[PDB]
């Protein structure tokens, strides 16, 4: 339908734009965890790579390679580090590991590219987010309830946003409120979003709809309403997009069901917010309007899922989906 | 759609002859997971030749030999070291550690000395055992406390491991080596929870695991084509599930089969048609599911009576084998 | 007093796998130099297994990819883009209308459907000139039709470099070799045994070197593993059926010629390990082993009336060698 | 002598035509024994056992007889065509190249002749003439060319005999054989249409072979399957009054018989005394014994590609490929 793919990288890997003010466009990846191809393999490697939109081949520039001893289950591209290319590029690892990188020293080739690392957590660290009005925090989500934050300014103590719920789940998805800086989201497996508010380090509102029938695979903010997020779903006996109103707890404002199969991943537009990205196990990439709940268009894909998507920070038109084929995939709306 | 080609009253584990093997033999031995009204403790290993020219439900009972082992596991190998007529070693798994290594073509012979090799090195019940379909003289051996052993027929006497033992310790319920690459063993706990191992890189590469709260283990099979993809059965009736893993997507199970009323005893997946996997089921029915699709492609006619040692005939791709509760073993034809 | 180990049953062109990679494997591509004794159809990617413990003169077949392609040339490099996989390096296949093309052995062996990295045709013609540079494992060089040749990096294969301007007359490079001590040194030879060096820090030629025979016909280029300024330069033609030894510090005439074939000399291989050894296979059913810095026969492996169009040491075990022969059979040989 | 290849199968075969390339062996469900039509490739580069199945075509129909002639009417990557004689007078062409395709693959079918189809021969010069035999002196030539009407080597024998072989001559493209289970031979020359000389054993025969000498023109043997006669007797058309020699190298009846082309010093021989054996045929000599188990072999076939090599059909059902090297 609309847009077209302009890049292809064959990595299975974790992705991270660079930050919305950095020149060049980079896309940072970091070799998937829990997967193995018929190769058996356990390599990992942390790569950047260049977005050049006037070459109209599908290979992107490589500038770096930083051979890594962690496989990661999540990668994202901060706008602060403490001291060329902006910003730090966080890894969650298996086993609790939290890596932080320079990625202007991996872009460089230094040898010393690692800032601290921390193995606090239990299990894999599937959830991180940074703070879009205080830079320096990052909120992580492992095993049994564990949500960290971590100041960049002093990175050896973390705190937590208060007590861990009761009984202990895994942390699937964590999302820093878009409006508010001391609220934040917290979401389980089983679909239960908890938000906390730092000020009072408690949860505040814990709001779940079918619990029974959900299996959560994604949680963000609306850009611009405070009290307003999504849900994603990846189960196919509820294979839906919650859009929850926090002023009215009682059940979602609306859900849209526009995929055959459950939900893979999401990604909401903070330059657009009427869009939304969405993939499925139904091989659809869609792009709806949050507030309608109407399918805006298509994105030409092959038969294959896609577990990640992220919309590009510096270019609101580019979009990359990472593929379970082994492929990473950059298109443009336009 | 089925049709039963032979039937013998043989209360027993059982093993195939190696596919490149003429004539067909059925080797079979006291399991020492059933007793009868009797409560006789007295074990044989009787092996039968499989004749598809006598159209009678008798098949010829070639060698019996008195064991001093009963069996909790019983597989037949396709290479012996130093060549006899039948090809391969018959490895047993005991009670309290023992694996016997048992030699077909003297069995059959009528002689006194079967035995190739034995010994006790391993804790508890040797449930689970597994050949080398590249690296024939290899077998994985798997019993309690977390223990896997392999073994190379060549030098028996000292086992290898995959690696350091996981921890807490839990037993060896399955243990099967990858049907496409020579180095990956994967092995099974009773909660469900599957290893893969990189024999190469002696450590575990990956785990895998769903609803390990209501999970207890009776299967564990690679695809025969596809080297990421393998099915865990499930026995208990609160998940009575076949979980279909594709290792490119290790977070969950790609399928779920819950196609018995009550859980699953046995599985055999065909290496011949990858699209023909058989499960036992406590619903006292065998089913032949396209683990691809999840269907029910038919179901094999059976009585009342629960089958649990499903096993498909290496050479005649057409044939299998189900030993049954009522102490009968019977052989099916699919076509 | 070396011997025959192993024996395929493929007309071929072939590559060992890097020293680094355990275990030995041996990558066959079908020739699109010769034709098979029975006009045969099919092209294909096969990978064997070396394997000395088995006394058999049967190679283990790992893998086998039905390609679209017929291959001039087949080289096993030692660098790969992406980590994932434990088979090390990449095969470089050189094939007809300016086809190149990047295999990922790891995905081959493995058995993938999708085996090809990168393929691209700026050629204009047989690419039967590949070479990857042992000091930047990521730089190939390529060569074909009208003096073209390109200098690919497999960090970035989109855009290749040249050495300089082609050199005129627009001749087809038949062999390219980068220097064995020096990593900005490569030379290039023509059919016609006229053979250029280029220095790529320079980006025109350091020196243009030929017998002046007209009796010539390259069938080989290598530089020696330990002498910078040294090269050798093979001859098929019958009538000066020659190996020329050339000091480029020295370059008015060769400074020793090996004449120890009686027929044209169709390929050479020189050990790395020891470069006192240079194989050689001849028009006169032979193979031979002599010491290039002497001009002396060391040894002649015993072989049939058949003639081999390559031959190559193996790069992890240097005893091992293999030569494929027109005959549709690639031998696999020991000398200690 | 070294087996090769081994085939799970209680079946007919043939060879693939010699200047076809790769080896093929089809096969297709006896009707002699207690269905489906395969081609298989012989890859003597792979060392085990194993052979390579190429396609498996479901049939209504089990076979007497499966030759595969090298010539074909029609143009694809196979040679030839394979003829299948089964059941109910059913004479059956197949095409080689659309059933290895994957095609859905019947060229001709016709049930002219009464009873089984035991015997078929492909000419090796009008390579387009099939020659079929069946119950009641029932003698058919059909042209691949123009297969709709047959046409007869003359007057059917009377009294009526079913033919057990056919075989056309070696030598004369417009001579062939027929032999009847009492081993009562006829000769036909098709130019006269009409048989020209007949021979025979004492009543104790029951053919199992008919087959010609690849250098001998009037030269012809015929074995017999009967205990009480275990032999083959060499018969010369020069002296058609009594054999020329006897061969009786076997204990008990032959089964099947192969006369060498590429060398007719070798025939080979599968009894009942559970031998494969190889003879000289000029001077009743055994030059070779196959090393088999105690299983019979009712159908036995050089390689026409591969000189050295041999298959073997047994009744415990397997197809054994050998190499008499």
């Amino acid at each position: 339908f609309q847009g077209m793919k302009l890049k292809e990288v064959d990595r299975t890997a974790m992705q991270a734009w660079s930050p919305a003010q950095n020149h060049p466009i980079y896309l940072a990846t970091g070799t998937s965890a829990q997967q193995l191809d018929a190769t058996f393999s356990t390599n990992a490697s942390l790569e950047i790579f260049e977005l050049d939109l006037s070459d109209p081949s599908l290979d992107m520039k490589s500038c770096a390679t930083f051979s890594s001893s962690h496989r990661y289950h999540k990668l994202i591209w901060g706008p602060y580090k403490m001291d060329d290319v902006s910003g730090v590029l966080i890894a969650g690892g298996e086993n609790g590991n939290i890596i932080l990188y320079d990625p202007s020293k991996i872009i460089a080739g230094d040898k010393e590219v690692v800032i601290a690392q921390n193995d606090k957590h239990t299990g894999p660290v599937r959830a991180l987010d940074v703070n879009i009005f205080q830079t320096n925090l990052v909120a992580s989500g492992a095993n049994e309830s564990e949500i960290y934050i971590w100041d960049l300014n002093n990175f050896a103590t973390p705190m937590t946003p208060g007590a861990k719920t009761q009984p202990p789940e895994d942390i699937s998805c964590i999302a820093w409120n878009r409006q508010v800086q001391h609220i934040l989201a917290s979401a389980s497996p089983s679909g239960r979003a908890t938000v906390w508010d730092l000020r009072k380090n408690e949860p505040i509102i814990k709001v779940s709809d079918h619990s029974n029938r959900m299996h959560c695979s994604g949680l963000a903010w609306h850009p611009d309403v405070a009290t307003q997020m999504v849900l994603a779903s990846e189960d196919d006996r509820l294979p839906v997009i919650q859009m929850w109103d926090l002023r009215f707890a009682s059940s979602p404002l609306r859900v849209l069901e526009n995929h055959a199969r459950g939900i893979l991943a999401i990604a909401w537009s903070m330059a657009d917010p009427e869009l939304l990205l969405s993939c499925g196990k139904d091989a659809k990439i869609l792009c709806s309007n949050p507030n309608t709940g109407e399918v805006l268009y298509e994105l030409p894909t092959n038969t294959q899922w896609c577990f990640d998507i992220q919309w590009c920070p510096r270019n609101p038109a580019v979009l990359s989906a990472a593929s379970f084929d082994g492929r990473i995939s950059v298109y443009s709306i336009m």
